[PDB]
């Protein structure tokens, strides 16, 4: 792809992150924290799982940004209506305003009602997601694999500002505390 110089420096915003996250200094790096990180309650934060949302509002143009996944092995990634539903259950679709795409169980999906299975024979360790306003399109590519597609979303409707959407996903297993880390321009 040549979607490199559509390039924007996203930054996490604290007040929209679960409870349990950590967000670093410079507001590029999150992960899960043990406990409760001792935060007030809002009505931004995600109280079920552990998401959190980019500062960055886009409502026109073209947006690229890069997100490192190393050693992960469960997180969601995409764009997301600004109006999205932070209590309670929620599956991520079009329909509830998401455009995600994710890892699970060893298996990479995009985040479509019902899921669609992705193709991926090398395992990413950095995500190029590409979004195009006036077209509906939100794209992603394997940095790793020299670029490679992974997914399109078109005809998207978004219907709203769209913000950039994380989930570092819960640490069950003792093998998922790794961060979702904002890659330099
Ligand atoms: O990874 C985890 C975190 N989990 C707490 C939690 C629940 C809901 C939303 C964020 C955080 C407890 C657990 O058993 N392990």
């Amino acid at each position: 792809h040549h979607h490199h110089h559509h390039m924007v420096h996203i930054t996490l915003d604290r007040n929209t992150a679960n409870s349990w996250l950590i967000i670093s200094k410079d507001r590029r790096q999150v992960r899960m924290g043990d406990t409760h990180q001792n935060v007030s309650d809002n009505k931004e934060r995600f109280s079920n799982y552990p998401m959190v949302l980019g500062a960055q509002r886009f409502s026109s143009g073209k947006m690229y940004w890069e997100v490192d996944v190393t050693q992960k092995e469960a997180w969601d990634l995409g764009v997301c209506r600004d109006s999205v539903q932070r209590k309670g259950q929620f599956s991520l679709s079009p329909e509830n305003g998401f455009w995600t795409i994710w890892l699970w169980q060893d298996s990479y999906e995009a985040g479509t009602s019902p899921q669609t299975t992705l193709h991926i024979q090398v395992p990413p360790c950095q995500i190029g997601i590409f979004v195009d306003y006036e077209a509906g399109v939100v794209s992603f590519y394997n940095i790793t694999d020299h670029g490679s597609l992974i997914y399109t979303f078109s005809e998207c409707v978004f219907a709203g500002p769209l913000r950039p959407f994380f989930n570092v996903g819960f640490n069950y297993s003792g093998g998922n505390a790794a961060p979702l880390k904002l890659c330099p321009l």
